[PDB]
């Protein structure tokens, strides 16, 4: 990495230690930067932007001189997970899925911890970037919803531990789309009578059965993010 002198401004001396002089200046850099266009927003994005985690989309600012109204993100050079696993379908190691799933439990690890509550947790609002890294996008849909979602709209970080059972489930199906020729209904009545997606090739008996725990009807009898944790932190390095 080179720095052109365009981009550097001399601004002061700061002192000088043995070798060379130091100075104070201002480097204009020009970043690649993901924009999401549109007293009720401004108080959202202070937070948002406390909310720091290696393994979530991070938020830089927000633009609101005119409309159209919009927010500055980390830009993740290869998109959405669900288009990402689709197009390279075959060409995935079950240690890779595996570690996405590592991933974007981290990051929900952390949003458990603040009390913030992921409403949408599906491989499309979950980005790739650099070395197939997986953070999780547009946190604070009956295919990935809980009982008490579906029937009640009764939200909380074991409503989230779901949506993250069918999130692994996508993950190692390669892209796979949940309940495919089931309607918002069907969905419903097959859940209720307690039918699960099935074991895909890639996942292990373990992997399923942390799928089938995350799939529990009581959302106390499902695990925390921090339990999930441990568990895949333990499979990723054992193997
Ligand atoms: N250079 C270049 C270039 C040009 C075209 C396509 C791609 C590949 N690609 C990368 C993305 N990245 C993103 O879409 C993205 N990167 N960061 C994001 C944040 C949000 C977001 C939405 N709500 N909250 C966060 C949504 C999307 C993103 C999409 N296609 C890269």
């Amino acid at each position: 990495s080179v720095i052109d002198p365009s981009e550097l401004t001399f601004v002061q001396e700061i002192g000088s230690g043995q070798f060379g002089l130091v100075h104070l200046g201002y480097w204009l850099n020009k970043d690649k930067v993901a924009i999401k266009t549109i007293e009720d927003f401004i108080e959202e994005a202070e937070v948002m932007m406390k909310l720091s985690h290696p393994k979530l989309v991070q938020l830089y600012g927000v633009c609101l001189e005119q409309a159209p109204i919009c927010l500055v993100f980390e830009f993740m050079e290869h998109g959405c997970l669900s288009d990402y696993l689709r197009t390279q379908r075959g060409l995935f190691a079950a240690e890779t899925l595996l570690g996405m799933c590592l991933d974007v439990c981290e990051g929900m690890a952390y949003l458990e911890e603040a009390c913030v509550i992921h409403r949408d947790l599906a491989a499309r609002n979950c980005l790739v970037g650099e070395n197939q890294v997986i953070k999780v996008s547009d946190f604070g849909p009956v295919k990935w919803a809980s009982p008490e979602v579906f029937s009640f709209s009764r939200y909380s970080s074991k409503s989230d531990v779901w949506s993250f059972g069918v999130l692994m489930w996508e993950v190692f199906s390669e892209g796979k789309i949940p309940y495919e020729n089931r309607s918002n209904s069907e969905v419903v009545e097959d859940i209720s009578t307690g039918f699960r997606l099935y074991k895909p090739r890639l996942a292990s008996t373990h992997v399923y059965q942390i799928m089938n725990h995350c799939w529990k009807e009581r959302p106390e009898d499902r695990p925390a993010f921090s339990r999930l944790l441990r568990q895949l932190a333990e499979i990723a390095e054992s193997g």
